[PDB]
């Protein structure tokens, strides 16, 4: 999915945007906006992470997809269901954020492609088994 690409970028730009940084580097409609509220909600509600998570991974441009993927892997240890798919779409925007922080801009686009790969790869499955987006907006929209 290109569609998958475009919801990744979507968010976090719009996280990038919200958090007063730049989101230069860079149905549908529907699902974009219910999962932009979701994760402020998971954020919001928690305030729980990165946790290890970002401090786990500690981002530089020498770090390669499998770590990134070893890392996000936490996440998804009793499977996949709609709200680590949230804490993931938030994780790689919490990443995004210290990329920039630690002027480490170059970062966004690379943390994007991954997320957009790991997603592809690990969650679409478990996504489309259990109703596409459409679900996902029937329960957050």
């Amino acid at each position: 999915s290109q569609s998958n690409r475009e919801l990744v970028v979507d968010f976090l730009s719009y996280k990038l945007s919200q958090k007063g940084y730049s989101w230069s580097q860079f149905p549908m409609a529907a699902v974009k906006q219910a999962l932009r509220e979701a994760g402020d909600e998971f954020e919001l509600r928690y305030r729980r992470a990165a946790s290890d998570l970002t401090s786990q991974l500690h981002i530089t441009p020498g770090t390669a997809y499998q770590s990134f993927e070893q890392v996000v892997n936490e996440l998804f240890r009793d499977g996949v269901n709609w709200g680590r798919i949230v804490a993931f779409f938030s994780f790689g925007g919490a990443l995004c954020v210290e990329s920039v922080d630690k002027e480490m801009q170059v970062l966004v686009s690379r943390i994007a492609s991954w997320m957009a790969t790991y997603l592809n790869d690990h969650l679409e499955p478990w996504i489309q088994e259990n109703g596409g987006w459409d679900t996902f907006v029937d329960l957050y929209g």
